[PDB]
C-alpha cells in the first residue's frame, strides 16, 4: 500500500509445514507493524534456480528489505550479495556463502546436531541397556547451510561422546519424504544391524518415521528427527520416531519480519539471533514450553 514498506520473505518451499509456519510468523508480523508482505518462495528445496530467480524478482521491485532462508549454501552467496546492493537482506534458518547479511535469526544447527546424537544415544541405551550399536544419518539434500551443520555435530558427537556408535551410512535424498522411506527400508533390509537413525529436518522424519510405524519396527530402530507436524507428533507418540529435534520457525518469520523492518529505517540490529532447539520425547511434549512450539 501507500506509505507502507513491502519487505517480501522468500522460503525454501512452500509446500512445506514447516516453511508455512515460518510464513505465519511473516504473515502475523506484517499485520502487527503494518508492513506488506509477499510470500515467496519455490515448491522444493531443491529447486535452487527457483529460489535464486525468485530473489532477482524481488529485488528488481524495490522492496524495503527482503527475508530469506537461503536453500543451498554456496549457490546463494552470490545472489545474496548481488541482491545487498541494492536492498537489505535478513536471513533465517540456514546459511549462505556470503557476509552481506544485516542480521540473522536461526537455530544453532551444529549443537541442534550434537543435541541429536546425545539423544540418538540415549534412545539406544533405553532399548539395550548400553550406547552400542550400528546408526546411521539421513540428509534431505546435499549443500543446505542447516542440515549440513547438522550433520557435522551429529558426527562428531557420535565420534568423541559415543564410540560403541558406529556411523555405518551417511545418505541423502532428493528433497522428498518417500525418498526418505525408501533409503530407510534399503538400508534397514540390507545392514540389519542398524538400531538407530539421525532424519536431520521434517522430511526425513516424515519419511523414514512413515518406514519404521509401517514395518513395525519401534522396538528395534529408534529414530531421532527434526521439527514436527501432525504425522511426526503421531510418530513420537507411537513411538516410530524417538525424539524430534524442534526449532522456533514461527519466531523466524515474526522476528525476521520485525528486524528487516528496523533496518530499512535505519535501526541498529542484532547481528545474530539464536532462535533455540529442544529436544523433544514422549517424556517432555506436554512441557509447558514444549507446548507452545508443536502446538
Ligand atoms: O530448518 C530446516 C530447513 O532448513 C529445511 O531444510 C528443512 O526443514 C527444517 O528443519
Amino acid at each position: 500500500s501507500m506509505a507502507e514498506v513491502t519487505i517480501p520473505i522468500i522460503v525454501k518451499d512452500t509446500t512445506s509445514f514447516y516453511w508455512q509456519i515460518v510464513l505465519a510468523g511473516a504473515r502475523k508480523a506484517g499485520k502487527d507493524l503494518g508492513v506488506k508482505v509477499p510470500e515467496l518462495g519455490a515448491q522444493a528445496e531443491t529447486d535452487v534456480n527457483g529460489q535464486i530467480s525468485i530473489l532477482e524478482n524481488a529485488v528488481a521491485g524495490k522492496p524495503a528489505a527482503i527475508v530469506i532462508s537461503p536453500t543451498e549454501f554456496k549457490a546463494l552467496g552470490k545472489p545474496v550479495d548481488e541482491a545487498a546492493k541494492s536492498v537489505p537482506i535478513i536471513g533465517i534458518d540456514s546459511g549462505a556463502d556470503s557476509k552481506a547479511f544485516k542480521s540473522f535469526l536461526t537455530t544453532d544447527n551444529t549443537q541442534g546436531g550434537r543435541i541429536a546424537a546425545d539423544g540418538l544415544a540415549a534412545a539406544i541405551k533405553a532399548m539395550t541397556g548400553k550406547e552400542e550399536g550400528d546408526v546411521v544419518i539421513i540428509t534431505n539434500t546435499p549443500g543446505a547451510g542447516s542440515l549440513e551443520q547438522r550433520r557435522t555435530g551429529f558426527l562428531d558427537q557420535v565420534k568423541t561422546k559415543y564410540p560403541g556408535l558406529k556411523v555405518v551410512a551417511d545418505k541423502y535424498a532428493d528433497g522428498q519424504a518417500t525418498t526418505g522411506l525408501n533409503i530407510m527400508t534399503d538400508l534397514i533390509t540390507a545392514n540389519p544391524k542398524i538400531v538407530g537413525v539421525f532424519a536431520s529436518n521434517l522430511i526425513m522424519a516424515q519419511g523414514v518415521g512413515q518406514a519404521i510405524a509401517e514395518n513395525k519396527l519401534s522396538d528395534k530402530v529408534k529414530v531421532i528427527g527434526f521439527d514436527s507436524d501432525d504425522k511426526t507428533l503421531g510418530f513420537l507418540k507411537s513411538g516410530a520416531i524417538a525424539g524430534l529435534v524442534v526449532q522456533d520457525p514461527y519466531r523466524m518469520g515474526y522476528d525476521g519480519i520485525k528486524t528487516a523492518l528496523a533496518v530499512s529505517k535505519g535501526e541498529k540490529v542484532e547481528a545474530n539471533v539464536d532462535t533455540g532447539a529442544n529436544l523433544v520425547t514422549k517424556a517432555n511434549m506436554s512441557d509447558p514450553k514444549i507446548e507452545a512450539l508443536i502446538n
